[PDB]
């Protein structure tokens, strides 16, 4: 069944690729270990 596996793979590469859009998200995961930009 490697046809069948072998597409878990597929979706997984395309996943990463999708970095630009991974960005935005990424971004608040770092805003919330510093929000002193904010009190200021």
């Amino acid at each position: 069944i490697d046809v069948l596996r072998a597409k878990a793979a597929k979706e997984r590469a395309e996943r990463r690729l999708q970095s630009q859009q991974d960005d935005i998200d990424f971004k608040r995961a770092e805003l919330a270990l510093k929000r002193a930009m904010n009190r200021l």
